[PDB]
C-alpha cells in the first residue's frame, strides 16, 4: 500500500488536535485508557457545524494510536458523507505534506 497525499487529507483531521498550533477550535479529542483487554477507546465529537465525525470505539491498546483510528475512520465518515465540507478547509489547506499535515 503506497499511500502519501492520501494521509495529507487524513492527517488533516488529526491536525484538528490540540497539540496542534495549526488546529483551529470546533473540533473535540478524548482519550479512554482500558485494560489491554480493549486497548483504547478514542472519543472524537465534532461541533454542530458538522454533521458526522465521531468516532467511539477501542482497537489500539495506545490512545494515540486509538485516536488515529477514530481520526481515521472520522475522516471516513466524513469523507462518505462531507456534506460541511464548506465549514472544513477543502484541498486548498491540504495543499501539504502527508507528513506536514496531522
Amino acid at each position: 500500500i503506497s499511500g502519501g497525499s492520501s494521509i495529507s487529507m487524513m492527517y488533516k483531521y488529526c491536525s484538528r488536535l490540540p497539540h496542534d498550533e495549526f488546529f483551529q477550535p470546533k473540533p473535540e479529542f478524548q482519550f479512554k485508557p482500558v485494560d489491554e483487554f480493549g486497548g483504547t477507546i478514542c472519543r472524537i465529537t465534532l461541533p454542530a457545524n458538522a454533521p458526522i465525525s465521531e468516532i467511539e470505539s477501542s482497537l489500539l491498546p495506545s490512545t494515540e494510536a486509538a485516536k488515529k483510528d477514530a481520526c481515521l475512520k472520522a475522516v471516513h465518515e466524513l469523507h462518505n458523507l462531507g456534506v460541511l465540507n464548506d465549514f472544513l478547509l477543502p484541498d486548498s489547506k491540504d495543499e501539504i505534506e502527508d507528513e506536514l499535515s496531522d
